[PDB]
């Protein structure tokens, strides 16, 4: 009926009651853990399926704006469900849309950047008929999320799946990524882990300038069709270069990223229906880059490299010269998106916000789901508040799914 | 059966051994508490001096596993053991474990501890008999040469020693301190804290049972013994056992005007173990420090040494805002220094990069051998640079085993004085 988290740096606790409405697995059991496993067609749902999903939500919305049991609500309510009966399926309102997407983002346990999540652009999508449309749609979000650099956090949002067999898909994980080309020696020029969809890519006409930092196509799906290629304006692209405030030749690394981090390949589900393509966007934390794209040894992992321009001694691990060039690059990082004006945050600052954040969803809502094991930034993780702040995971809906990469289902007309 | 990946090597384990699990993890299908610290009160025994058909099934399963460990099962000393600890039940309500049941299930405690990165070690650990011990001063004879073994003059040895098991409730042997060797925590009159704030409840109270504190900031705590649930007795450690490594920076010649020195020995006391159903309220057990215990918790957590800042304006950091990394640069000279210390010294320390790759291998060994190895990703992962550690990208899978290390309430939340 209740349980209690506690903050081990600051004594605070807090009493979470919002648990009892998840009703989904989290993975675990009762005699085992899985908080660091990472993922623990024809399955569309049936009228008998859909019918208290879609209560469980159209009850949810109206107790959001208290009009719980009103004229309107009822009426809502035996709307949907004659568009089941009829159609087996039913269409979100405008308003009703918006509040689905907004949650979905709140409901993220692994999303650290969500004290944000109520002021969030949605484009509604639901018209798109053709690839063509989605690309123009998704120029539409990239110019409007950008903007100039003073980033502004939207998602776009396309046609719900309906029998699984003319699904729209973001065929890119991202929006914007960069190449990856594996050479004949083994090497890999570009960014490794998108290796396999430049291959994609190219199979399906892309002729790729075999470069480091080559910006990739759209790959878009609409309605089942076979997906199709389209090049991302460049104008629309806004990239940082990275330079170090106190070392000069850090430049000479010839290394930028992308400003617009806009997760691409996940699946909206609002009320039993289920959002195949629906690409979101914010801004970055800066370990995102400089921790993980930079230094994973899978990714483009230039730890080696930065560290022979330091002049480390990279005999002994013992030395730290790993965690002393890794600081350096995220101090390169957050210093080039700043002097940009190119909307960034620092691990320490999200992660506080994130504790307040939590504090307040207790507050007014009950509780708030988090997922320590992804909340945690990946460097320095003790000396920022979350690694001390006892957290709940539990699944909430709306929620962001993760789905099968659409090469691994889609068979070729 | 389930399986785990790491997501570096593509490499996927396949577990069978959490079959074997007893106890509540705290988890359900619908809420995980991986990250909460005590998630479960689920004991194998009720509350006091427990019957019968309580503790003799608990036995037999610890007998059963080690017989079975043996290649033996069913066997004749296996046989005669069961009604060996029948008829030891009916006419004490406890037993007692043979020398070898003890080292056995001591040992495979350790091995157990999904929280504990140096498990690779796990078999190779020095197990003390203490159990004729009988008063405060006996238990402080056996600390005393626990420290002195297991510091070996800085080429550092896994050890336990293992102190009567608990009877009835009211007789617990106690280690009062949470380990043997710790620093004072004294509240200044200006509200400030000078030594380690962690312990200034304990410090507290050995003061007010007549300890002298020299009040410094890393004044060595005495010990603060409990035999048979009499009141614990004040003793202080020879100092000529207490290793201590000055801190120094290979390159910041000015490091060590920092006046910063730590314990070599970490000896963990205030725990219980538990094996087929017995309870060691004092059982204390020590090996050597992860560098980043010392240098990211025990000197930069900011309920603790908070030495971050001076370390920053030591090094010319521009400390206004969070974005410039100066926490983050300023924790990797400490822990730098830290290390290099330890090693100029020559006692025995791992890094976080080495001690997570043994871990990895161990994990390999311990699926290859027993078919998994219950491990807790939020523990094992340093509070450093977790990503470019190969644990941060392995999947692990939690749950717990028997016999194991447990928590259990501070000896002065629940003792009687008289
Ligand atoms: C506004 C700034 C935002 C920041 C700073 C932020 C921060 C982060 C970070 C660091 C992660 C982990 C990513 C990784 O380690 O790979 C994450 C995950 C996630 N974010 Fe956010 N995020 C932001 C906005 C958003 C928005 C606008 C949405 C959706 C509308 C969203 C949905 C998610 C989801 C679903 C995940 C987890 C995906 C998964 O389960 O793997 N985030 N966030
Ligand atoms: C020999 C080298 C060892 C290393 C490098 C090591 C490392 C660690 C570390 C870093 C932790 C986390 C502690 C913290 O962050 O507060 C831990 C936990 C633990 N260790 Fe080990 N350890 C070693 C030996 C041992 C031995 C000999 C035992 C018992 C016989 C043991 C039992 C445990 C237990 C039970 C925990 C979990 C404590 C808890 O749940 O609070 N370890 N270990
Ligand atoms: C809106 C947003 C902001 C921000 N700073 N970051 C992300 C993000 C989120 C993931 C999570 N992502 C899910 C898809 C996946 F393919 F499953 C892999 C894991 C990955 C990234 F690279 C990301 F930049 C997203
Ligand atoms: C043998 C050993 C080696 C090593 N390198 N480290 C530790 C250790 C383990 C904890 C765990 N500790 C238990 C008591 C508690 F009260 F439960 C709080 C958590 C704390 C430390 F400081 C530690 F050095 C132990
Ligand atoms: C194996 C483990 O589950 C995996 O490495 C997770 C750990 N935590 C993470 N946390 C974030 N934010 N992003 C990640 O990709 C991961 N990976
Ligand atoms: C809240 C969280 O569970 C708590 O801070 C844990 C996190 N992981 C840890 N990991 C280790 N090794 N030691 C710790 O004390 C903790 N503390
Ligand atoms: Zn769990």
């Amino acid at each position: 009926r209740f349980l209690k988290v506690k903050n081990w740096e600051t004594e605070v606790v807090l009493t979470d009651t919002l648990h009892l409405k998840s009703t989904l697995e989290t993975g675990c059991t009762e005699y085992i853990c899985m908080g660091s496993i990472m993922h623990p067609p024809e399955d569309v749902a049936t009228k008998d399926q859909l019918f208290p999903l879609a209560k469980e939500f159209i009850d949810q919305y109206y107790s959001s704006i208290k009009r719980f049991g009103s004229k309107a609500h009822m009426e809502r309510l035996e709307e949907v469900n004659k568009e089941i009966d009829t159609t087996s399926t039913y269409q979100l309102k405008d308003t009703e849309l918006i509040y689905g997407a907004k949650h979905a983002w709140r409901n993220a346990s692994r999303c650290v950047g969500r004290i944000q999540w109520s002021k969030l652009q949605v484009f509604d999508a639901r018209d798109c008929t053709t690839a063509h449309g989605m690309f123009n749609y998704i120029c539409n979000h990239v110019k409007y999320a950008t903007n100039k650099g003073n980033l502004r956090s939207a998602i776009t949002i396309f046609p719900q799946r309906t029998d699984g067999k003319h699904d729209f898909r973001v065929w890119n994980s991202q929006l914007i990524r960069y190449a990856g080309y594996k050479q004949p020696d083994g090497s890999t020029l570009g960014d490794p882990a998108n290796v396999q969809f430049t291959e994609i890519c190219i199979q399906q006409g892309w002729k790729p300038p075999r470069g480091r930092f080559d910006v990739l196509p759209l790959l878009l799906q609409a309605n089942g069709n076979d997906p199709e290629l389209f090049q991302i304006p460049p104008e629309l692209v806004l990239e940082v270069p990275i330079r170090h405030p106190k070392f000069e030749w850090f430049k000479d690394l010839g290394l930028k990223w992308y400003g617009l981090p806009a997760v691409s390949n996940m699946l909206l589900e609002i009320g039993g229906l289920e959002f195949s393509a629906c690409p979101f966007s914010g801004w970055y934390m800066g370990t995102e880059i400089g921790v993980r794209d930079y230094c994973d040894n899978s990714r483009y992992n230039i730890l080696e490299e930065v560290a022979k321009k330091m002049n480390l001694d990279m005999r002994k691990t013992s030395s730290l010269w790993k965690d002393q060039a890794l600081v350096e690059i995220n101090i390169a990082v957050l210093y080039s998106f700043q002097s940009d004006k190119v909307t960034i945050v620092d691990h320490h600052s999200a992660t506080e916000s994130f504790i307040k954040h939590m504090e307040n969803e207790y507050r007014c809502r009950g509780g708030c789901p988090a997922d320590w094991v992804w909340i945690v930034p990946p460097m320095s993780g003790s000396i920022t508040p979350v690694f001390h702040q006892e957290m709940l995971n539990y699944r909430l809906t709306p929620s962001f799914e993760y789905q099968p990469d659409p090469w691994n289902t889609h068979v070729w007309k």
